[PDB]
């Protein structure tokens, strides 16, 4: 359906972002404001919670304000009087282009392509495509302009599959890049290959990365190790990404939030992955936003020391709840 394919289009992304046009944006594609004026962004968000959030969404707000924006999107077609004879016409592939342009680009802006409007209604797809091919908004996003231009040609969602198969290899890189630099074990692609086969991946007998640690947490660690890793991959629903990381047996030595990972990984990993993305055929920022942003965690048995204070931890979980995801411990003991 519609929402896969821009999810593809938009990704995730849980901090302030400048979208496709340069515009200042957040979520799933939701335009916050024209304005580059950084708090001046903060006005829509905060007004569509009723709270101060200082910029930062949870990911379920994100899936309304998507639903949400589809549904102004379709306000606006039906408001917009030289669009709405080219859509009611239109199968339901074609629409969702239409409504994807639409989105894109806003109301009162797309009613600016009469030529090829017209050329819609009239369903001359082929030199429409050769007309669309010449407009500012391949020079925007040029890929996704290729994308939505080849579903109004051909009326079905070959297209999209295709960027599907992309985003798939990209995860996977990604993945194979983070679980790299959490442990110290290595991670060939073989592994995450079985990750993406079967949902499931487990690691046994690992060892923290204490760089990692100090690096995200910032407080030194001393050591970490993991007995038993289990990831877990919505395979099945790749685009609408849930991600399962389960750590058994942590054991943390400690000496005495989320987007410095992002940042770290931003650093040490963005050129390699760019000469694999390259190879193959900032981008991997994207992808590692969407991945830690979609995973829910869950821990169990952990170890942490303090200094030497010593934490017993039966159970934890974090995941999203009605500012933010909540962390939930079960069976904390502390002693010496
Ligand atoms: C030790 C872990 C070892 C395993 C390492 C692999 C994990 C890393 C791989 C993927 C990580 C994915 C994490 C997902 C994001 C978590 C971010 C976070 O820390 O919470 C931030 C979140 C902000 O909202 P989000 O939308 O969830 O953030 C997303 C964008 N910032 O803020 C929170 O909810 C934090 C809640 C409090 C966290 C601090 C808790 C203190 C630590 C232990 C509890 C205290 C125990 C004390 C017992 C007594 C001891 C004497």
């Amino acid at each position: 359906n519609i929402f896969e394919m821009l999810r593809i289009d938009e990704g995730l992304r849980l901090k302030i972002y400048k979208n496709t046009e340069g515009y200042y944006t957040i979520g799933i594609g939701h335009l916050l404001t024209k304005s580059p004026s950084l708090n001046a962004a903060k006005s829509e968000l905060d007004k569509a919670i009723g709270r101060n959030t200082n910029g930062v969404i949870t990911k379920d707000e994100a899936e309304k304000l998507f639903n949400q924006d589809v549904d102004a999107a379709v306000r606006g077609i039906l408001r917009n009087a030289k669009l709405k004879p080219v859509y009611d016409s239109l199968d339901a592939v074609r629409r969702a282009a239409l409504i994807n342009m639409v989105f894109q680009m806003g109301e009162t802006g797309v009613a600016g392509f009469t030529n090829s409007l017209r050329m819609l209604q009239q369903k001359r797809w082929d030199e429409a495509a050769v007309n669309l091919a010449k407009s500012r908004w391949y020079n925007q996003t040029p890929n996704r302009a290729k994308r939505v231009i080849t579903t109004f040609r051909t009326g079905t969602w070959d297209a999209y599959a295709a960027a599907r198969t992309v985003q798939r290899r990209l995860l996977a890189f990604a993945l194979r890049k983070l679980i790299g630099s959490i442990l110290l074990e290595n991670v060939q692609p073989e592994d995450i290959d079985i990750l993406f086969s079967k949902g499931v991946l487990m690691l046994s007998n690992l060892q923290l990365n204490c760089s990692f640690l100090n690096a995200v947490v910032s407080i030194n660690f001393t050591k970490g190790t993991l007995r038993r890793l289990i990831l877990r991959l919505n395979v099945t629903d790749i685009v609408n990404l849930n991600v399962e990381l389960e750590v058994n047996g942590l054991s943390l030595e400690i000496e005495l939030i989320l987007d410095n990972v992002v940042e770290y990984m931003n650093k040490t990993a963005s050129q390699d992955f760019e000469d694999e993305v390259i190879n193959e055929g900032n981008l991997l920022d994207s992808i590692l936003q969407k991945c830690l942003a979609s995973t829910s965690v869950l821990m169990q048995d952990a170890l942490v020391y303090i200094g030497r204070l010593e934490a017993k931890l039966d159970f934890m979980s974090f995941s999203s709840v009605k500012t933010s995801r909540l962390l939930n411990i079960n069976g904390i003991t502390v002693s010496m």
